[PDB]
């Protein structure tokens, strides 16, 4: 995909892409007489909350042992409003090497639910964990259709309306509503520990092996995972390879696919603006074809 | 300040800086240098990119502000495509923002002064300020072009996606009153960076770097309204740039007509949080 394009376009045999930044929030590494920290700032009033579910979800991640990822320091309230939040600074590169560990450690993850001494039989989380900005419901629930359906695309799509009034949207979520239980093949879904926000930006390595961090945690399905980290690309293919291994895929997993990429076409067009109006509608569209 | 902040927080003497997306793309080392490459999937990606390709060559022919240099625009197997351009070190804008306001008041003098003059607002290919394609269709009255091609179009969009009857009553009683800003001044088209907010300029430690460009040759005044209303300029921007094109009369009621614009794409892009200001702008260009 695309950087094999760049190379031929370019002609360049190396390609390795690097690098204030953030989506949603201003980071900046400082050193300090204690070492190097990395700080987050957001001047929005909910900041605090946005980053306490961070720091959850940075615990929960680093409890299980088994992928690393920075250690949450202090959320501090700053004068004018909004928050700042500091934790351990890791000396990170792009993931490439360190793909297919990625991959096996990303499944383990999800296994540790189930193989692990740990006994969460609900889908949700201890606390709220924040979609970029926006404030997630983690109410438990037994069934993953209804928790997905009801706390991650109806409250998106309710964001869409209020904020855009959109006729198609509403209209073809009627429609998708009847179709989600189909898409889950009489599965029996056990819940899975999930980093939340797996997009490649998300990810990186150093010299003992890969890295993840910007966590919006909460136990889910498995798959869901994968669905952002598939759709923005940037995984090497021996990424998912070693993922598979350990988790096959399960019977209806390209059209479950296109159900969680859709979640985030509108967490996308909720952040980002109307740019992401046509692969939402396309995505609703081909769902119910 | 925040970084007192972090020091007594953390309880350090020092904290040195270091180290140094939005539906943008990524950047890569490359071979014959840094590259920065931007994506977008949408069917009409290469329209828009060919209006950015075409804005920064508008800029770069002036040789007066530094932009990059545009590369390539490739055709994305499954739709959109990605533009590629040279790499920038970059940072905040700070230092150089009075150098930024000078090159700026050069930019919108050149038109004017140079030896090949465009008479007429618009451009001659269609430019995205983000993601809405607008007219550029040439017109020899800035406020008619202002009107029909900026705020008309902007507001039709209103009306098609949202039914706003405010937007569409304030509409009405504006239009008429627009000319009444611009009654006795000269209007000379002037190139403009058109999207010129805090967040598409920067620097390195060589001078000031201006990116994202939506161009056309518009009335000078315009450009600095989203500079404005966002905030993120430090002041000697704007003294550097009026020591050069003082702030002719009226600027002040004008300025709310541009950031009405401004108000209504961002609407447009991202919904109803900008119909407040947009319909309160109107307000204030009617008392
Ligand atoms: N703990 C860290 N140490 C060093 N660099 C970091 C750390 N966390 C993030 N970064 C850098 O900051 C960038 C943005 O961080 P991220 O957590 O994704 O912010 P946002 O939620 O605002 O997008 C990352 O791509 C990475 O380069
Ligand atoms: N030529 C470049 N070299 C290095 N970084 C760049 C370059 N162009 C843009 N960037 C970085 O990408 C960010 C967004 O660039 P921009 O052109 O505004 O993209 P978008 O149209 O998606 O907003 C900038 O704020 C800057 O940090
Ligand atoms: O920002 C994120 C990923 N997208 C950024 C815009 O370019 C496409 C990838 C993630 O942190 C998350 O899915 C969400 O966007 C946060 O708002
Ligand atoms: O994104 C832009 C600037 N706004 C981002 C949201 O915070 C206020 C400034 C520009 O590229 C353009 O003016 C338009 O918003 C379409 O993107
Ligand atoms: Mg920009």
């Amino acid at each position: 995909a695309m950087e094999q394009l760049l190379r031929a376009e370019l002609r360049t045999a190396t390609l390795r892409a690097f690098g204030g930044a953030g989506c949603i929030s201003e980071g900046r590494a400082y050193d300090t007489d204690a070492g190097p920290v990395f700080v987050k700032v957001n001047r929005r009033t909910q900041a605090r909350q946005m980053f306490e579910g961070e720091v959850a979800s940075l615990e929960a991640l680093r409890s299980t042992g088994l992928v690393r990822v920075p250690r949450p320091m202090k959320v501090i309230d700053l004068p004018g409003g909004g928050a700042a939040f500091v934790m351990e600074h890791l000396k990170m590169k792009s993931l490439s090497s360190q793909a297919s560990k990625l991959g096996e450690q990303m499944a383990d993850l999800h296994l540790y639910n189930q193989k692990g001494s740990s006994y969460v039989d609900k889908f949700g989380f201890h606390t709220v964990t924040c979609c970029g900005f926006i404030p997630q419901v983690n109410e438990w629930q037994d069934d993953w259709p209804t928790f997905f359906a009801r706390h991650r695309l109806q409250a998106q799509l309710d964001l869409i309306e209020k904020d855009y009034a959109d006729r198609e949207a509403r209209e073809l979520w009627s429609r998708l509503q009847v179709k989600i239980p189909d898409l889950f093949c009489g599965l029996e879904i056990v819940p899975a520990l999930l980093h939340g926000d797996l997009w490649s930006g998300n990810v990186a390595e150093d010299d003992v092996g890969p890295i993840i961090y910007d966590p919006a945690s909460f136990y889910g399905h498995s798959e869901f995972e994968l669905a952002i980290a598939l759709m923005f690309g940037g995984f090497p293919r021996s990424f998912f390879t070693a993922y598979h291994r350990k988790i096959p895929k399960a019977p209806g997993f390209d059209q479950r696919l296109l159900l969680y990429q859709l979640f985030n076409y509108l967490n996308h067009w909720n952040h980002f603006g109307r740019e992401y109006r046509s692969p939402s509608l396309g995505t609703m569209r081909r769902l119910l074809k």
